[PDB]
């Protein structure tokens, strides 16, 4: 039949995509069911888009603000990880085209705003760090590349002023009970995983001890409740799209989690570490390790960008 053309083609994209593949590590677990399983659910969004002769288009909720913890990252701009990151994923797009005529697009729907104020970071920050990743995607050329911001969707506030109340909006309207929310981060391995990386970035950022370790509990239950009402929002608004992620995700999960640049850290993003080269190989490390290494820092445009060792 006319369907082993198709299924070849997004097939390919499907292995492509799983050379990158974000997961909890583990090696009891059968990596080779679990792709068998990915398989299942992708395939059929990926065929929508090659049927409909249309470019695949992917959602990727990423790159929200820089990390404040100057033990973690060089500075509140966005730095060569970033630029790494941003060149990765369109020249992914780039080459779905040999494959694929049509190609491939990424929006990035940057979830800055949207839990800023539990970040305890700058609205002026998060829409500065913002406005330099627009500024990287010219800079690079990553054509394959868009943005989707809060300040986008016409039914939430018009106004960027009172993003308080743009994310009252978004809270009210998609966002889910924070009981809820723990309720059911606490029934999966999965869940469990995800409250306890979020809470550990949450305290290290702010660094009372105790005050300090049950206040990083609650902060991300609600950072959590944010980032999946901004899921939900782009839930509805790009239905059919491939849902990209930057957490480690299930394989049965409709998300799916993707890496940037090499690292050794499953949770590590490049708004929370900085670029190393070692032995001819960016990776993406803490800003702290490096100097424990003994790299020495390398700053291009005048900001430091990234360390060598
Ligand atoms: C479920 C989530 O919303 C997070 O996982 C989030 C996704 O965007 N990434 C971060 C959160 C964070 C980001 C910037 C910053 O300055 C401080 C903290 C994380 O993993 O901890």
């Amino acid at each position: 039949s006319e369907n082993v053309s198709l299924n070849n083609i997004s097939m390919q994209i499907l292995r492509e995509l799983l050379q990158y593949r974000r997961h909890l590590t583990d090696p009891v677990k059968n990596s080779a069911k679990e792709e068998e399983i990915i398989k299942t659910v992708q395939l059929p969004r990926i065929e929508y888009f090659i049927k409909n002769k249309k470019p695949i288009e992917f959602i990727l909720p990423a790159f929200p603000t820089k990390s404040p913890n100057i033990n973690k990252v060089l500075g509140t701009a966005p730095d060569m990880a970033e630029r790494l990151s941003l060149i990765f994923l369109n020249s992914f797009c780039q080459r779905i085209q040999l494959y694929y005529p049509p190609g491939a697009r990424i929006i990035i729907c940057s979830d800055g705003h949207v839990f800023g104020d539990l970040i305890h970071v700058s609205d002026e920050v998060i829409s500065q760090y913002h406005e330099d990743i627009k500024q990287l995607l010219h800079e690079v050329g990553a054509i394959n590349l868009s943005t989707f911001n809060l300040n986008d969707d016409k039914e939430l506030c018009e106004h960027s002023d009172d993003f308080n109340l743009q994310r009252q909006m978004l809270v009210k309207h998609y966002a889910r009970s924070e009981a809820s929310i723990k309720d059911e981060l606490l029934q999966n391995n999965n869940g469990l995983q995800l409250y306890r990386a979020v809470t550990r970035f949450l305290y290290e950022d702010s660094l009372s001890n105790n005050a300090l370790q049950k206040d990083a509990k609650q902060r991300a239950i609600g950072v959590i409740q944010r980032s999946w009402a901004w899921g939900s929002l782009l839930d509805t608004h790009f239905p059919k799209a491939i849902r990209l992620s930057i957490h480690p995700q299930p394989a049965d999960s409709i998300k799916f989690g993707i890496h940037m640049m090499p690292t050794r850290d499953d949770w590590l993003t490049p708004w929370h570490g900085v670029a190393a080269n070692v032995n001819g190989q960016f990776i993406l490390m803490k800003h702290k390790e490096v100097q424990m290494m003994g790299g020495k820092l390398v700053n291009i445009h005048g900001k430091p960008s990234h360390y060598v060792i």
